[PDB]
């Protein structure tokens, strides 16, 4: 077992108790395989539902999963797939409610929030705030610091507003 850096991490993400439940669905696509799934085995499982996909088309679907460059689908490859979906950050990306409030902040209708828009908006409350604290707050919330706040950063921006 060599060249298992990302696999040895996504594998440790689920214990043998979780891996067992994932093995039930994995063995389904693994109908005529043997521990791993292949292109032909996938096409046969798709036809079980009633879909008749292409074999060469399914081969490309596995090529994307072959991050290291194996060729067919493995069991730990099936586990890392669940490891790339529990990313809570991308789980809240579907926040359609945040997209509505997000557009409220950009009253200029540009797509992202600017410091000029949030400056007078926050100062309009009347509190004696300083521009040195407002400007630093914007650059401190953006880990990459692009200049404006986009819907991507908006997720964590409205994640904990206490």
């Amino acid at each position: 077992a060599s060249m298992t850096d990302q696999q040895a991490e996504a594998r440790a993400f689920l214990s043998e108790e979780m891996i067992a439940e994932f093995k039930a669905a994995f063995d389904m696509f693994d109908a005529d395989g043997g521990g791993d799934i292949s292109t032909k085995e996938l096409g046969t499982v798709m036809r079980m539902l009633g879909q008749n996909p292409t074999k060469e088309e399914l081969d490309a679907i596995i090529e994307e999963v072959d991050e290291d460059g194996s060729g067919t689908i493995d069991f730990e490859e099936f586990l890392v797939m669940m490891v790339r979906q529990m990313k809570e950050d991308a789980k809240g990306k579907s926040e359609e409610e945040l997209a509505n409030c997000f557009r409220i902040f950009d009253k200029n209708a540009d797509g992202f929030i600017d410091i000029e828009e949030l400056g007078e908006i926050l100062r309009a409350t009347g509190e004696h705030v300083i521009e040195e604290d407002i400007e630093d707050l914007m650059k401190d919330s953006d880990k990459n610091n692009d200049g404006r706040i986009d819907f991507d950063e908006f997720l964590k921006m409205m994640e904990g507003v206490q």
